[PDB]
């Protein structure tokens, strides 16, 4: 099937990871990418990627929300960064799969903002998945706002 899955969701508070959603899967039924040549990297690689690339080039969003570094931090996954809706010292960096378009990670971070919890290396991951399922529902709902049929 054609589903989604944020490979690694590393949150950041004051330039320091607060939460993290780093869990392997080996492309189960979401998106073909990780399975062997993308399950060795440690959250630190991404945590340092972000911190060393994203953080030193992050922004509190002015009218984008969940923007990809477009710097090619690493190969195999897609890396974007979304700062808190009211706390620049509370970023939200996601590490989806290159196969994954540029819309899930957007709903993931913006989604975590839908809740009130996302400050643990096993909490944000929650809404990430709970937002993942509801994500598509939005993609479907999105196909009926101003269309003919």
């Amino acid at each position: 099937m054609k589903r989604f899955n944020v490979s690694y969701v590393e949150v950041i508070k004051n330039g320091e990871t607060i939460s993290s959603c780093f869990q392997p899967f080996q492309k189960n039924e979401n998106y073909g990418t990780i399975t062997s040549a993308n399950e060795q990297i440690t959250p630190v690689i991404f945590h340092n990627l972000i911190m060393d690339m994203v953080l030193p080039k992050v922004v509190p969003i002015k009218g984008n929300k969940v923007t990809k570094m477009s710097m090619n931090l690493i190969d195999g996954f897609d890396c974007f960064y979304s700062t808190d809706d009211h706390d620049p010292k509370t970023v939200y960096v996601c590490f989806t799969l290159v196969d994954i378009p540029k819309i899930l990670p957007i709903r993931i971070l913006s989604g975590l903002q839908e809740y009130e919890s996302n400050a643990t290396n096993e909490l944000l991951s929650s809404h990430v998945g709970q937002i993942l399922d509801s994500f598509h529902e939005e993609l479907v709902e999105y196909r009926n706002q101003t269309l003919n049929s």
